[PDB]
């Protein structure tokens, strides 16, 4: 029992030290105030008016002209500051190098007209795939605004939008330091029509830095022009820290990455050692389950850390000329990829934390009662799901077309879970269709919230009434 | 046990076979982006503002001369585009023909003036009925915006609105190809007066065809003046697909059709088969009254597709001529009667997947719960919605006349389900009455969500703690 | 039992005849869209904006100047509509009369400026009260709108504002049926100052008449001036059916009338007959104590709709003369009067139909769950609302200055009504106090919604296991 | 027992006349309509368009030019009425002596440029703390606006804003009590650029005093400037009562106020009493640890009403010069402080009064039940709360520089409560991350929602069934 204790108490401290380690390199990660340096580079960018006689922001284009009068307007009026040369947006943030628009086309011909409409329409332009693109020089064919550019080229690579995956080639035009050359570019591409039936995308890239709180900022605006016609705009502000070595409290944060990858390099030893003991009985555990996610998703975000993220080499590039455009889309996107292991690292290492707090009848019974249901709440999930996603794909027939909430079968699904909570919009759905909408809402809500959501809770009332009354007859008939 | 085991599995493969080929089929119903081809129709038609100078929309529309300025300018604006002839919105699609302007009229001495107000008031006009509904010629009767013509001579259909049901019937103008006739022909509508006091429904009919996706967009636009005065806007898109065989993957969508439907006479002689044997016995059952309700809707999907939805003969009338009004207006119901119907057929062919998923003990727990409990929750249903249709009849006396939410019976009940979940706008009802509406909701919130809303629960609980004592029961007495 | 199930009977089809008579009452006291009449008029009067290079509505009025603005422009411009005279609102509803602008006035001197304070301030104005009204002449005083008529004098009556109960008397201006003449006395009350500092409240008030559906509308604007400076519009859009037999459906709702008061003068001769054999054993009963909640509910609509609303002398009296006010606040009074008692007796009638439906032993259960848990349910009732009175006495001292939501003491409870349910806006009350917003917010989820609110539902689950573990151990003793 | 009543009897009846006087004294806390005189001010210059081309409020800045047209606009023409001098804001409230605006700024050269950038950026301005705070003489250097003034100086102190706390010194200008000397000093700070890249805060502060309700009402509007760039508005409306002794009720609260430090006295006096008979005995009881909270909360409130908000020492001062700044600052601390202690006690007070409602048999189960239920409680809120806060730190590490209700951890998890009850934004948690978003909000329903938070619920079934059970048992078996 004293060595069993030892044991338990000797990885505890390990855990705690380990939380405590972790919990300082998240701490870093988020700057107290990165919110407000993003949200005023999209009031900036998205909220401005387009024009001084127009409401149309960036987030409500509707139309190729809107986009040029954005193009034209918002972002040169956004981008270029007059200095009191080159632009500090908001007198703080340092425009890096030039901006860069980028088109992706599709074919005249992509798609087959039917026999009994190839009199009336002469043309026609497919939705978006990569055979579908197109490669050929046009207008007046004397830039790298009208001539294809690789992928491998132009160093890009494939963005993931609202209604399509788009390649990163295209026709790109990088932009000027200043607002005059640039308005010029801007009109000479307007004048000689850039934009036509075949654009299906359109990018806008730029990189500033603060100075003040040293981080860049990758900003990303894409237009998609779907085949139906109109606009449908979508963004990406993202914030990167590329020079560590700043402050002191940067060299504490450095120490604390080698102290967590010896901590981690320690976990996969332990769970090594302890794996090879014994092989599929190793994996009927929760925690050793637990165990094993937790290094598998920090050894992923040490080889992000290392092989991708601590990659500045285009930072350096940059800083020989400043008059080129800084690629910071790899750094950024393996930056998100990063956030996104790290966080779910974070969330599974506070789960880890439950094997510590059995210190306690009243904790002992709690974690028996879950324990105990989790085969039969597993159970009654997967008939919740079915019936759940027979509903979505009800909601996705129905209301597909027509409600925003709707569009997707994944947006069906978790339209379904903010009407449980109680996240409606019933006014659009009631106008999309007046029948089945109201049949819909009603039969979802008496079927699912009134009656198999109280199911999960019947399994877990009956769960803790038979741990309780089990866990007390064996301390009283031990006593007796 | 073999041969019951061998019937479940080939019960089960035919079902997964039949649950494939449906989800095929209705992954062929939606295609990936119609959304964002209604919704750029939508905003273009309703959302634009309907004068330079004017704010308000088609949705916001308040007034007959608000009308006359959205005839004049939004419509005609959104209609009619200059090519780089006939107008493609949004440069992609094509308006098919020319649009159709179309008016209801009651009579004049519709209703009776009261006896005591026969001196001041000379003229009254009742609400909408066929009854009195105006067949007189009117205005300059030289046309046929002027001259009544029936529901069999202009092909229309009964629409229901918002506050009636309007006939097919009334006072028709086909409008024209480019923007300058129709904007004389409307403005000679707005000078001869021809929406006056008798008018209580307009209809704006147009078609458009996108050739890139191609699907058809039938467009109404329904302005409804009521006997109060005022407007009230309704509209509706509705997307078609008319021309089915032109891509690869349609040709495999109509070979699911064909396998579907010979699933579908499959299950139909094996349910007769199986009803002929035993008659009431047989609906003494869930599942046989299930597979009654698929193979009836099913049937009815069938003829749907059959006798309504694929008859195109007024497409290929319409491509004789182009310079007519293209009759959509059947095709467009059907289509959503079939969309209806299919999605509900989905819903029961998901939910039938319950007779394969007794494979467990936690699993037929779960089913012997739901199964005995039916019963008790049928009975508190009835009890339970007692009580709320009484509070829905209150809320509807109360407050029927000043909120949106509560202005007809079934929005009563709506807005009740949408209470119950957290939907609330309870500054207009604590404002349409300031007593009532605080005693009714506290009341509605107390009686209902915090009580009758727990015996649902308190039955589902009852019987899963019955269900797993007695099944555990079953369990140990044959072990001992 | 054969008489025992005859007298059953014969009260179940009396009770199901009242419920059809009440009911078909209850559809007339509902015209089909009466909805769409008071929302022209809401959007006509309120929400047009007040001057075209303004945006105010009468509903976001903040002062003085833009009630002047309102009351020459918006009024006008919505009462005085020009003819194909008198003017038809919409061309539809006939104003009746002329409308009358009213004011309230304390008076000067009618606080105390503090001692340290009397030099610099001369004058204040308290809060109204009917002791601080100002009787006196003032202005040019040669006019109605000069000289305080009293309440007896103006056929007035008290209102009930939102910041205080005025009284019915007051300095009023009848106005003019044209628009010249009512803008030239408008503009001659602006430029003497009619309204200033010891200005307390303005009426306006205005009746239309609609012949198509024949409902009078009653309209009351007010506008409260408070001590502390600035403006609080209130509005009371109020249809009244003054004009009774004009249809053959309303000698139906007449005849359902007197066949309803039959039945009241039936029910009350069968609990006086019943309470004479039993006095206080009487009241030990629900149905007993509902029946007379029944009876003395629908004596009081009865005594309403005879000796108050049907007493339509103010509208013969004004088909008269038609260039006088016409007294409509009576009418609209005891109106909604009748339908809150109306209502609440519909809702009681339909609560009392749970004497018949103990037609099975499911019901029985229930019935019986229910009666056997109302004792501690209200046990804990009265301790969930000690626990929910002192959070909102909390939240009403510390947002009650702030904050809409808190700002009297049951718009407190109303909110944390919806705080249960899930109608929040956090974002105001952490703005309020960033520090018990916070505390208040998460507390008050954390002990009443994860906590109290599970109480009620555990008395539920353990009376229906009680009474189903005892009428089962009933069902199965007898069968022993 | 006799005895045991009777002590139970005046414990009774001295709390209940101690809960009378507390409710009185609360009840002159809050005056009758203080909403309405903080709302008009926060209407008059926050929600007013800044110039009559511009549609920015103060609430709505988002430049330091936007903050300078507010300054030369909407606060000059909210704070500057003319008479019918100096000026009553709504012709009722007197603004008192001269408003003040006052900046704080940061060094140049208080942060450290990388080592690669220090060619192209020259300065950097840190984000501001106490170290980082300039004190030189900047601009023109001839004035207090331009010329560094100490906390200890201008009787200043520390302000909690949003994204730091900012010191009481700084750079101030005292404005003027006319607006042309206003608009002429806004005009010399504008024209000499005073607010620059080293301004981190601007503060404008100013006083009215309305006579007609004798409340004072200290606005502190703070401008943000982060170091990111741009403008973060944030304001303080705070009403104060500071002349007492005026009406019949101030001196009835006065009485109160007396009573009430006499009944604190009492209860000091009797919880010492009981406290010197029994150490740490007395600690183990709810009742006695919420006197001990009761008397340590009201001993409080009685030293910040005698040491802190009835210290007028400032007003007297003001009422010499009528030309000076007035200082309420402190008194507005402090009467903030008053507020929260003050509702803290009262919420409190009525919590004790659970010692008084064990009349019953119902009650007592009911209080049997929580009490026995408390521990189980309190060991399941520990385990929610640790896979609440691994949520929380999960959706600040990825929404945190995204979303406005992620942006700070406490700001975190009170979006999770709020998503707990079902107040949601996730339109904008959907376009943060599409993946984690999703994934983030689907398992935290499921869950918590679903799972954990029905384990509350499973303790409290369990513990009144057992408490039920239990004391049926006690007085069944003490009858046989
Ligand atoms: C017992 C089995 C149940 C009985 C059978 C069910 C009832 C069948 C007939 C119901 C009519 O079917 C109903 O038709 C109306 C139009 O008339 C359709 O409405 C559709 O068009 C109308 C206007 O035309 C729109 O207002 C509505 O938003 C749209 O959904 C509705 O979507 C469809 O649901
Ligand atoms: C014990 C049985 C309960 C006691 C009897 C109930 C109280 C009877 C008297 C209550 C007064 O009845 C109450 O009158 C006010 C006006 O004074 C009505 O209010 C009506 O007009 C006022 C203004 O005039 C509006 O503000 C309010 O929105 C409207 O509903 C309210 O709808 C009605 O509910
Ligand atoms: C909870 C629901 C309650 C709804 C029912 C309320 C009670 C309504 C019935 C009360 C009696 O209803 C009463 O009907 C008589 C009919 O003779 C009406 O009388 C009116 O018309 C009759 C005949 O047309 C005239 O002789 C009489 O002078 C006139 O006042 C009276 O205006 C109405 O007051
Ligand atoms: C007196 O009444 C007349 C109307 O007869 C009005 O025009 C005039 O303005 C009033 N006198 C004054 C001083 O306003
Ligand atoms: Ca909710």
């Amino acid at each position: 029992r004293e060595k069993y204790l030892k044991s338990v108490l000797r990885e505890l401290v390990t855990y705690l030290l380990f939380l405590i380690v972790l919990c300082i390199l998240t701490y870093g990660m988020m700057s107290s105030n990165v919110y407000y340096y993003t949200r005023m580079m999209s009031q900036l960018f998205l909220d401005t008016p387009v024009s001084k006689t127009e409401k149309t922001n960036f987030k409500t284009l509707s139309s190729m002209e809107d986009f040029w009068k954005f193009t034209e307007g918002s972002l040169l009026d956004g981008l270029y500051w007059k200095m009191q040369n080159r632009s500090f947006i908001f007198y703080e943030n340092l425009l890096l190098g030039v901006p860069r628009i980028r088109q992706l086309r599709v074919r005249n011909g992509s798609c087959s007209i039917p026999q009994d409409l190839r009199d009336e329409i002469k043309e026609c332009y497919d939705v978006y795939s990569v055979s579908s693109e197109d490669r050929a020089p046009f207008g007046p064919r004397n830039g790298t605004a009208w001539i294809y550019t690789s992928e491998k080229d132009l160093n890009g690579s494939s963005h993931w939008g609202i209604i399509a995956t788009y390649s990163g080639a295209g026709y790109y035009l990088d932009l000027s330091r200043t607002r005059e050359e640039t308005a010029a570019q801007v009109a000479s591409l307007k004048k000689n029509v850039w934009l036509d039936r075949g654009t299906r995308a359109t990018f806008i890239d730029f990189s500033v830095y603060n100075a003040n709180i040293n981080l860049f900022c990758v900003v990303r605006l894409l237009v998609e022009f779907p085949a139906t016609g109109g606009v449908i705009p979508s963004w990406q502000f993202q914030p990167l820290k590329l020079i560590r070595y700043v402050t002191t409290f940067d060299f504490f944060l450095a120490a604390c990455e080698i102290i967590f990858c010896f901590f981690i390099f320690y976990y996969v030893v332990e769970e090594i050692l302890e794996i090879r003991i014994h092989k599929l009985h190793y994996f009927r555990s929760f925690w050793n389950c637990l165990d094993v996610v937790i290094v598998v998703l920090s050894v992923v975000a040490i080889g992000i850390n290392i092989y991708r993220t601590s990659n500045v080499e285009v930072l350096l590039q940059f800083l020989e000329d400043q008059n080129t455009f800084p690629n910071f889309e790899h750094l950024a996107y393996w930056q998100i990829q990063f956030n996104n292991i790290a966080a779910v690292t974070v969330f599974f290492v506070w789960i880890k934390l439950f094997k510590f707090i059995n210190f306690n009848r009243t904790m002992s019974q709690l974690s028996t009662t879950m324990s105990r249901c989790a085969k039969d709440l597993f159970g009654f999930a997967i008939m919740f799901f079915i019936i759940f996603l027979a509903y979505a794909q009800l909601a996705y027939l129905v209301f597909g077309t027509q409600v925003d909430d709707f569009s997707t079968f994944q947006e069906c699904i978790f339209t379904q879970f903010r009407i449980i909570l109680g996240d409606i919009n019933f006014a659009e759905i009631e106008e999309a269709n007046r029948v089945l909408g109201p049949i819909y809402f009603t039969t979802f809500v008496f079927f699912m919230f009134f009656i198999l959501l109280n199911m999960f809770l019947a399994i877990i009332n009956d769960t803790y009434s038979e741990v309780k009354s089990d866990l007390a007859q064996q301390k009283a008939e031990m006593e007796l």
